[PDB]
DNA sequence: TCCACATTTGAAAGGCAAATGGA
DNA sequence: ATCCATTTGCCTTTCAAATGTGG
């Protein structure tokens, strides 16, 4: 009652402002990294402007969009040139084959060992706390439902 | 064969993902590299649509040559291709209207679907957006029509 | 230059789940 | 290291902006 009307106004202020300037979500979210050394993908870009995200996510990303846009206001320009080093975040793609062989593995046994971990790391080309990770996320898409 | 191309095709496609995924790069990564190597980068989408041969036949194979070269880069230089950004370029913007203007675009529609020179120079000021937007909307409008 | 119509191409948003933080 | 929740981004895809060609 309080955030969601205060949020829900500041969100349609970053949208015509991003498009005003000619802007793509993407380049934002880029741009937030070489402004603050923290970078965002147009998908949380996205999210912020259509209110999907939680509101504690919102509140804590407002802080970095309201800075944004005051940034854009002046020296549109020397940030068209400063974007266009990294603090990435990355997201591992596994194949889908690559995917399946874990898959496979998981069902049979939905809590490997470490000593297990070890070896399909190798085995797949992969790091081990990507193969640790994905179990973890695999047993808790069984909880889920 | 005609058939022959796609075997190729699926084949080389097969191997981009391939190649694109263990040196760990996405998508966005690859499209933008083609700007850094050959002068035009390209969008994850163009380079999703071409992994999935979602392309035509005629479009895939102008790309396949810059993706192929892609391919040769990255085996060997692969420290000094992420060293550059995370130089322009030149490509490729596309205007994204907000909803307010492409609804009050609309409205000329369906009253007046050939405006002619006169109404395109009122509505390009007014709207604020350049005047060869407008025409081109309103040619785009048009087709979307008889389809 | 304009127009038809064919064709290339990308911003944005959905799906799912990888990575992160707290206990 | 786990489980649990929550943050976050890769890939996808729709729809249309832009660009190409021939009149």
């Amino acid at each position: 009652k309080a955030l969601q009307k205060e949020l829900e106004q500041f969100a349609k202020l970053l949208k015509q402002k991003r498009i005003t300037l000619g802007y793509t979500q993407a380049d934002v979210g880029l741009t937030l990294g070489v402004l603050f050394g923290k970078v965002f993908s147009q998908t949380t870009i996205s999210r912020f402007e259509a209110l999907q995200l939680s509101l504690k996510n919102m509140s804590k990303l407002r802080p970095l969009l309201e800075k944004w846009v005051e940034e854009a206001d002046n020296n549109e320009n020397l940030q068209e040139i400063s974007k266009s080093q990294a603090r990435k975040r990355k997201r591992t793609s596994i194949e889908n084959r690559v995917r399946w062989s874990l898959e496979t593995m998981f069902l049979k046994s939905p809590k490997p060992s470490l000593q297990q971990i070890t070896h399909i790391a190798n085995q797949l080309g992969l790091e081990k706390d990507v193969v640790r990770v994905w179990f973890s996320n695999r047993r808790q898409k069984g909880k889920r439902s």
